[PDB]
């Protein structure tokens, strides 16, 4: 009944707080809307760095409230030229007329105001593909998370065609699967939950975006 | 320059051949168009079950030919109550006024006319999902294969959300990392590359679609 309005989200390190709208799209009965933050080990935290309130609400049939996110003073003591994972979740409570099961787990990610991103830019396109035997070893230089969900010979191919997601962390590299493929069309999530695909070239082993 | 018409194919069993189309979306030079078949286990295969003809084939600038697919009698030794994985490979050869990269490699399924599908059908609603420690032992009773690419605790999570796919055989499980869902949703690629969404419910430790 109860549901987010995205499947991830960015805090940006430069606001004290942001909100996430919920809703009870059951039009007949109450429910009721936890929620609570987790470190990137997926691990409970109650006070801080990152802040969700309130744990607890109700939300009469229908009903459109929101959870706020804000921090705490020590969220000056995690890096500030790279983003930090958090996790956020959410779960319902039926009527008491009726396990942990949740309605959604979404990424939080942390982007200190050192990093801050103007609106619509694409930094995601500064992967550098590495082939290998098996697949590619894929580096990210950026100081940001990126996910590849897609990896095909063609642009239609890198959408419709399956692969097994990967999230490079901050200045890092991976070693994903895949066939050699001529050029290669990554895809990738970007802030909004988007899928946007880039068109590779390569030189050898090392293959770059156009 | 060379592409395929599709990012994956079934062939028909109940039929001798088929055939799958392709471009040189190159209108200033002539390509070469190769094609062939690997076994389930990616290995060459040249004299059947399936064969792929012409093996090599030119396209001249803006070209649209074709690769034609058949069966040799020897089909009829692969099971005939389940699918059987094939893949097909397609590279392209630019003019010679110029590493085994692919153009595109597509799954190939082949679909015994024992258990022909009718227009629109749809198997994979009869997947059940077994919540585990870490995620889901999925189940898949059909005899067809069944990828399933999302899974989340909403519809928009199960596409927007990032997921290891997972391809289950035909009558097998498998076992997938995944956050325990109130209502888990599935999303699956159909035969044509679309990628449906279904609606989970659970009892337990069971989950089946609505
Ligand atoms: O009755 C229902 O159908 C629902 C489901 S069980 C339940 C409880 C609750 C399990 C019994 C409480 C009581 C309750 C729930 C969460 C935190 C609380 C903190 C302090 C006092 C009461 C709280 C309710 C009333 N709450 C709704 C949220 O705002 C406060 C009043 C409620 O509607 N319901
Ligand atoms: O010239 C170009 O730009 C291209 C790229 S290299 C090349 C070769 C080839 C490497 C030299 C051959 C020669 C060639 C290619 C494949 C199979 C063959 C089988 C028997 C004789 C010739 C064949 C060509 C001509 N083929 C095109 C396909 O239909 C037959 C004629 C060709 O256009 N090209």
């Amino acid at each position: 009944a109860v549901s987010l309005d995205r499947t991830r989200a960015v805090f940006d390190g430069s606001e004290k707080s942001m909100t996430l709208d919920i809703s009870n799209d059951n039009k007949q009965l109450p429910y009721l809307a936890q929620a609570w933050i987790e470190n990137e080990n997926q691990e409970k935290i109650i006070t801080g760095p990152v802040i969700a309130t309130p744990p607890v609400q109700r939300l009469d049939p229908g009903a459109k409230s929101m959870v706020r996110l804000s921090t705490t003073p020590d969220i000056s003591k995690l890096p500030q030229d790279r983003e930090s994972l958090f996790y956020f979740n959410l779960r319902e409570i039926p009527p008491r007329s009726e396990q942990i099961a949740l309605q959604t787990k979404i990424k939080l990610f942390y982007r200190p105001a050192a990093i801050k991103t103007r609106p619509n830019e694409v930094w995601q396109d500064q992967l550098i593909l590495n082939k290998v035997s098996g697949g590619y070893r894929i580096e990210n230089p950026t100081p940001y998370y990126v996910t590849v969900i897609g990896l095909g010979g063609s642009e239609k191919q890198a959408e419709e065609g399956e692969f097994e997601t990967v999230m490079l962390s901050p200045r890092s590299e991976q070693t994903v699967k895949s066939a050699n493929y001529n050029t290669p069309y990554l895809s990738y999530i970007n802030d909004y939950g988007g899928r946007p695909v880039l068109s590779f070239i390569c030189n050898g082993s090392r293959c770059s975006v156009k």
